[PDB]
């Protein structure tokens, strides 16, 4: 990678990620725990970098009707971007179309509901009621990982749920009450520090990874699978995710 | 690419190490003598992408580490880098030193570093302490990964232990070197999870350190890596990975 620059998928997903709308340039703009993996990549390997967000502003995920993808995994796909630098969660239908680079964090699912002494005790008995509605964002991990779980009644809950835009909308729906957010441990864990009213539906379920995600065949592959490794091996990402998650 | 496992025979590197892998020295013959949680994965694996296996065990019954004095491989690293085996089929943890070396799959399993004691009286909260004491011996496993991951660590200190601690051959001797009292194993956590079980009294040295996976392992280049990738992530995501450890680790405590 010496001399190569490569151009990077990402977006604002923090603590993963924080992107500036004003008041910087180019990859100042950038900042958080993803950021820093990759400043630290550039100097050990010696590339240059540029973000480049979807116009889309999505994950990725694909449509079965159309059989196309959209988000971060289609700009990659379109060879817009050479990797994606996010917390990219692993799953069947993305390792069809790209590959992933060796994890970086461990992930599950995760439930959450405003309001103390729910009586949910698990998800699906979503629907079985009607004093809780519930969502999950649109092209993002936990929308794919429920529509292709074996039990249907899983692809149930995404069909009638809320199609939820982006982290925003979702945590300002669950703040709004009686809705129940379904998403990924890690990123509620740092975003609803503050929630003292917020609590889990049932336990974590699934077990898959963040990674960056590579385009199948490509050359730097096996550098930064090594580098990633080196970093979690060392301590690296333990400290980062404590320099930046809350708190 | 066009390349795929469909015909294929592979040779797959394993040794005991329960209970991913149960190896019968008597009453079988071939595949037969295997089983555990592993074997369970190799022969889901070999039914859907369509080869047929036989296990090798290196000689040294070794793992395998880097020797920084001859610079060459041991154990089942050493077999798959001599082209004797195209993957190695067994809770293979991901360290810097392989990864030099081969590639790994997609990963299995989570696992940390743990050490454990057994001993009456004053005992040990981490297991530095064991450099500034004579009560308690210890020790790791050559050429496993504990052992390389000790040695690597960028405080030497790591390096101490694992240079002045006794020297282990393998899981059966190092668990019967714990049982005989006053001892610091430094090993795997669903390794000593699974193995002590029923040891009463043994107890902890601290929390688990360190963050790797078990994965298995695979020549650089290899032509199956994606195929296997795709289908050890599918066996996560459905849920087999965690069936199989219920299936195969030990239940209960009789402490």
């Amino acid at each position: 990678l010496i001399g190569r620059h490569l151009r990077l998928g990402s977006v604002e997903e923090q603590p993963f990620m924080f992107f500036a709308t004003e008041g910087c340039e180019g990859n100042d703009c950038w900042s958080g725990m993803v950021n820093d993996m990759v400043v630290k990549l550039s100097e050990d390997l010696g590339f240059t970098y540029e973000y480049i967000q979807p116009d889309d502003r999505k994950f990725g995920a694909l449509n079965k009707t159309t059989n196309e993808w959209n988000g971060m995994i289609r700009d990659l796909l379109d060879d817009k971007t050479d990797m994606i630098a996010i917390d990219l969660s692993t799953n069947s239908a993305r390792k069809s179309a790209i590959d992933y680079s060796f994890p970086f964090m461990d992930a599950g699912i995760k439930a959450v509901v405003k309001g103390e002494g729910t009586t949910l005790n698990q998800v699906l008995e979503l629907l079985d009621q009607d004093k809780y509605k519930w969502g999950v964002i649109g092209s993002r991990h936990p929308e794919t990982l429920l529509k292709t779980h074996r039990d249907s009644r899983y692809s149930r809950l995404v069909d009638e749920g809320v199609e939820l835009k982006d982290l925003n909308h979702a945590i300002e729906t669950l703040r709004g009450g009686l809705f129940v957010f379904i998403d990924e441990g890690p990123v509620l864990a740092h975003n609803l520090i503050s929630d003292c009213d917020v609590f889990s539906v049932g336990e974590e379920f699934q077990s898959f990874e963040y990674a960056f995600g590579l385009p199948k065949d490509s050359p730097y592959k096996s550098l930064i699978d090594s580098h990633l490794l080196k970093f979690r091996e060392e301590g690296f990402i333990d400290i980062l995710w404590e320099k930046w998650s809350s708190g």
